[PDB]
């Protein structure tokens, strides 16, 4: 009495920002999103819910996972399980294809894979847009890694009008790369869940950030359409920029800036500067990624390794979909 | 045919920030502003109407200061000389004492000193309040250098109505510090007059900022009467982040902070969680300052001697207000 699945599915990097939820508990966010799912970092998954199991049990990259690191995973399994009336413990086991002590994000790429994986076990036979909807409610920024390339996530009104879709570009996303710059010496941060409530509860800067997301969404529709990279690239730095200020309203206010990510925003700046179009945008935490067109990538790499060793520039390009597979 | 006077006057630190100009000719705020007068840092200047001087001279430190340096004095002269119906050229020699390579800003006690110089030298003979109003019109922070301790810039609604007085404090003033940290890893920065307009003109966020000013302001002189530093600390240090919070709104947006200015911020922080109550704040550039009770300054300094040559820590205490000396 057992029933398997496994999943694939790559991350994704927002250029203009899904930050704040306007319900929390169906994670319906206060303004949609954009994002560029990519090739290099990825999660395999498989889950098996068996009638024997006598816990849920959470294997990361081979390590059992204590409670509060299985926390989103739990509850997605909870949902899951009421949304199929499913009364059997699970065991996840995934791996995240990430360089080593990178620190990326990983809740994307995980809980986007949970998700394809339990639809898979459980006979779900979801749609995309279903698959979509089912990974939201267990992390935002998963829904978008349903889908390749760029994707956008409708903020919608109701669990059922919440959800991504692939945005088609006529291929210039495969034009495009991003470049990771790997950042340690970051505090100890506030989770992106827990910043972004408190930005939306305490922050004075929050409506500013509200009142700017559809101008800068649209432009980024207008930019995809013409391949205006500058374009593109001016829009979405300013939404990070505008992202990571409302942080500094909140009550108490707080930054996911480290030393190093400003060195790294500095040196984007310089090489504008030097003529290599490049833009950088940050999520909840210290890296620094950098937006750039293929052809200028390795100009790129080589003037910062002036200041950063080769291990912490790590390049990635545009990725697909997610992708299920039977046990 | 000459006329010559002279003044000194002590720098201050805003703990409530000025920060946009609601009249740029005459130099209105948006906002009131609060700030305490120092003691280590000064500057001293003379000035001299001529007859027989063929153009107006800026020597500063003893160096000649070319047009884009000597801007804030010229044109504050024009506006002192129109005001005493005086046709002179002058000649304006000025020693700014503050640390070597510092990096401080000296527009309040430079533009506050060349003021109460040129009360003498012409014979305006002006009270604290009109030589408050007179010094705002060179740079706005420096009306409050005119006042010793804790000052006030009340924002008027005119030239009339806006200018600087003391707080009394019944000496609370004389029990605290500030230590600076001076951060020299920064970026060329916008002055503080280009900042602040383009974030009044352009940025999201500067509507946030207005809407709690008077609130920081009200709680500091409820700190102010009961003597409640931990109060007093917290308020400023938010006021000071949420100034910072505007640039990264702005179109373009910019930041004031170096990857020093990240970690010096860090570390106050870390200080506080080990027991020491201090409380940081920055103006128009990378320098952190941190705002200590005296009894508490000497474990501050050491605590912070773990990343910072003792070079870069100065410590300074309540100052007076402006003297003035006739030649
Ligand atoms: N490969 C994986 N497979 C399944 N779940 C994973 C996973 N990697 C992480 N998770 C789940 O996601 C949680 C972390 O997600 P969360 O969003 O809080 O952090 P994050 O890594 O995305 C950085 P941030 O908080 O800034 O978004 C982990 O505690 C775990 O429950
Ligand atoms: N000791 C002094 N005496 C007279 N004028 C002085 C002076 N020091 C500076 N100034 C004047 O003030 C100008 C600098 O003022 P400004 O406000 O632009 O810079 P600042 O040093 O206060 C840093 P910020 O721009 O961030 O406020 C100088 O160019 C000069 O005209
Ligand atoms: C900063 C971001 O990466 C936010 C990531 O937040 P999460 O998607 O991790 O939060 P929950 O929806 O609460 O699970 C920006 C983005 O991905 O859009
Ligand atoms: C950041 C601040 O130091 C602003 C200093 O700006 P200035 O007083 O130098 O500007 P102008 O009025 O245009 O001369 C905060 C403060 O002193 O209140
Ligand atoms: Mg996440
Ligand atoms: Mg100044």
């Amino acid at each position: 009495a057992m029933l398997s699945g496994k999943a694939r599915a790559h991350t994704n990097i927002a250029l203009i920002k899904y930050w704040g939820k306007a319900n929390e508990e169906y994670i319906l966010p206060m303004n949609s999103s954009l994002s560029l799912t990519l090739d290099a970092f990825y999660t395999e998954t498989t889950v098996t819910f068996d009638a024997h199991y006598s816990e849920d049990v959470f294997i990361l990259n081979g390590i059992l996972q204590n409670e509060k690191q299985t926390k989103k995973v739990k509850e997605f399994l909870n949902l899951v399980r009421q949304q199929a009336d499913c009364t059997w413990f699970a065991k996840v086991e995934s791996q995240n294809f990430v360089p080593t002590a990178a620190g990326l994000a990983s809740s994307a790429s995980g809980l986007a894979a949970l998700a394809g994986a339990c639809n898979v076990a459980l006979g779900l036979n979801l749609s995309a847009k279903d698959l979509s909807r089912l990974a939201r409610r267990g992390s935002g920024s998963a829904c978008r890694s349903i889908f390749g390339g760029f994707a956008q996530w409708n903020k919608g009104h109701s669990d059922e009008t919440s959800f991504a879709e692939n945005i088609p570009a006529n291929n210039w996303e495969n034009e495009l790369a991003m470049l990771f710059i790997l950042i340690n010496d970051g505090e100890k941060d506030v989770s992106s869940r827990d910043g972004m409530k408190r930005t939306v509860e305490t922050s004075s800067f929050y409506q500013g950030w509200l009142d700017n997301v559809e101008k800068d969404l649209s432009q980024v529709h207008e930019a995809i359409k013409t391949k205006d990279f500058p374009r593109l690239g001016e829009i979405i730095e300013a939404n990070g920029l505008r992202m990571h200020g409302t942080t500094l309203g909140a009550v108490p206010p707080f930054t996911y800036w480290s030393p190093g990510s400003l060195q790294a925003m500095a040196l984007v700046r310089q090489a504008r500067a030097k003529g290599i179009p490049c833009y950088f945008t940050m999520d909840a935490g210290p890296n620094v990624k950098v937006l750039v067109e293929k052809k200028n990538l390795e100009a790129l790499k080589t003037f910062l390794s002036e200041h950063f060793s080769k291990e912490q520039l790590v390049p990635a390009f545009a990725g697909p979909g997610i992708e299920l597979f039977e046990t």
